């Protein structure tokens, strides 16, 4: 179902069932995954979320974020807790209101509020292009052709430790899926095609953890957008998407009518397909209603790399073709040890004031903010460039920007960086052992911005730091509603 960009959203508790197994579940609109929140470029979106949680177990707080949107302007719309709000009571209600001005594409939106996302409030979010240049590319583009992919766990999150390893319980496409243990036949998704039609499939992770290897049987997968950004055609046949990245790709029906294995082999849990765990089914409207009983090519020979990517608009790269060429270069020291994971030192843990707030209420500095060690000021109308060297406990991690997309200038398993033509994207693999991915972007959003790495247990686990965009024109670019204002001792009295 589709809604928006004006709507209600009720966060309530419910049990649900997708593998089979019932256990308790946070739901944003009712249903899992949640409804597709879409609008058009330009759009003012107005979201009025309002928080009817009662199970304590997941926490009754919530807050909102909308993954991929830059919020330029509104930082106090951004979501995540205690860097731009004070979590949501139960009770009460909230106006998320923004625009999406030049941004279109796959997005999803999710709780930023510890690991409530995991425990089922999170789905997918489309902004239209009435102009976009893919079009004559595909026949269909709807709530039909979206594609998610969840890892689901009969753990409740609050209580998974923690970390600690943590894998899921099986896997879910399109919000159906069979359990890794002791598999129950629970039926599973169908994406039903017509024989000659091209689909532009939204693929969207709205993993908490793991990376899923993507492919359909018999079928190519031609890429034409990469987290929101539009890029040139690029045809595999598996794809690796990590948690929080999205695509869409055209899925041209050219097989003969007949039902189709739809793959998604997680890089923990369940691995194989026995059962029908890690599976949906692609059905061509004049096939028999019965399992797929084909096979996945015993070599992939053209699957995804992120360096084969590149935007269809000239994008291109900020700053000077060589490393640190930018104004303000960082690189950042990503461990972990004992159960936690540090920037530069530092473990994140979240301020009792929210890091806006802080601002707001007459900070300058990096300095000045809490949590002390785990914010980095930048200064306006600059070239960032981040490395992000990885090495820390598993891995391989997801970064995200907020308020931000980025060049890639350098991949996973690949040193040589790319100047010329990079993807940009808003969620990032940082590879393995000796890579060194590396990331660009302009400030030109003021506001405090998450950087943190998209798996859920591990952002708990303290794999997170702010930047402090143009601290001092914060408040001037943000101005608050008093609801907004009003969260903050709402939450804190209710404690
Ligand atoms: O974005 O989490
Ligand atoms: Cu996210
Ligand atoms: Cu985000
Ligand atoms: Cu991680
Ligand atoms: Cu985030």
């Amino acid at each position: 179902v589709q809604i928006g960009p004006v709507t209600d959203l009720h966060i309530v508790n419910a049990d649900i069932v997708p593998d089979g197994f019932v256990r308790p579940a946070v739901n944003a609109g009712g249903t899992f995954p949640g409804p597709v929140i879409a609008g058009n470029v330009g759009d003012n979106f107005q979201i009025v979320t309002f928080n009817q949680l009662i199970e304590c177990s997941m926490l009754v707080d919530t807050s909102i974020h909308w993954h991929g949107e830059f919020q330029k302007g509104t930082n106090w719309a951004d979501g995540p807790a205690f860097i731009t709000q004070c979590p949501i009571i139960v009770g009460n209600s909230f106006s998320y209101n923004f625009n999406v001005p030049g941004m279109a594409g796959t997005y999803w939106y999710h709780s930023h509020l510890t690991t409530q996302y995991c425990d089922g409030l999170r789905g997918p979010f489309v902004v239209y292009d009435p102009n976009d240049p893919d079009a004559n590319l595909y026949d269909v583009d709807d709530d039909t052709t979206i594609i998610t992919l969840a890892d689901w766990y009969h753990v409740l999150a609050k209580e998974m430790g923690a970390g600690g390893a943590i894998t899921a319980d099986s896997t879910l496409i399109d919000g159906l899926g069979r359990t890794h243990v002791n598999v129950a036949a629970v039926p599973l998704s169908v994406i039903t095609v017509e024989v000659g039609k091209r689909y532009r499939m939204r693929l969207v992770s709205i993993s908490c953890d793991p990376n899923y290897d993507f492919s359909i049987d018999g079928h190519d997968m031609t890429i034409i957008e990469t987290d929101g950004v539009d890029s040139q055609e690029l045809t595999v046949d598996e794809i690796q998407i990590f948690a929080a990245q999205r695509y869409s790709f055209v899925l041209n029906a050219n097989q003969p009518v007949g039902n189709y294995w739809i793959r998604a082999n997680p890089n923990s849990g369940g691995e194989g397909f026995d059962g029908g765990i890690n599976s949906a089914i692609l059905r061509y409207d004049g096939a028999t209603t019965a399992d797929p009983v084909t096979v996945a090519s015993t070599v992939h020979t053209k699957c995804l790399i992120e360096t084969d990517l590149h935007p269809l608009s000239r994008n291109g790269v900020p700053g000077n073709p060589h490393q640190g060429g930018a104004d303000c270069n960082l690189n950042l020291s990503l461990g972990f040890a004992c159960g936690n994971f540090v920037i530069n030192g530092v473990s994140f843990t979240p301020p009792t004031v929210p890091v806006l707030l802080q601002i707001c209420s007459g900070a300058n500095t990096a300095a000045d903010l809490l949590p002390s060690g785990s914010v980095i000021s930048l200064p306006s109308n600059s070239t960032i460039e981040i490395a992000l060297p990885a090495g820390a406990a598993g891995g391989p991690h997801p970064f995200h920007l907020h308020g931000h997309d980025f060049a890639v200038s350098e991949s996973a398993s690949n040193s040589t960086s790319n100047y010329d033509d990079p993807i940009w994207r808003d969620v990032v693999s940082i590879g393995g052992v000796g890579d060194n991915v590396t990331i660009r972007f302009c400030t030109d959003n003021p506001g405090p911005w998450f950087l943190h790495c998209h798996i859920d247990w591990h952002l708990d686990a303290g794999f997170a730091i702010v930047f402090a965009e143009d601290i001092p024109n914060t408040a001037s670019a943000n101005p608050v509603p008093e609801a907004w204002s009003n969260l903050c001792p709402s939450y804190d009295s209710a404690h």
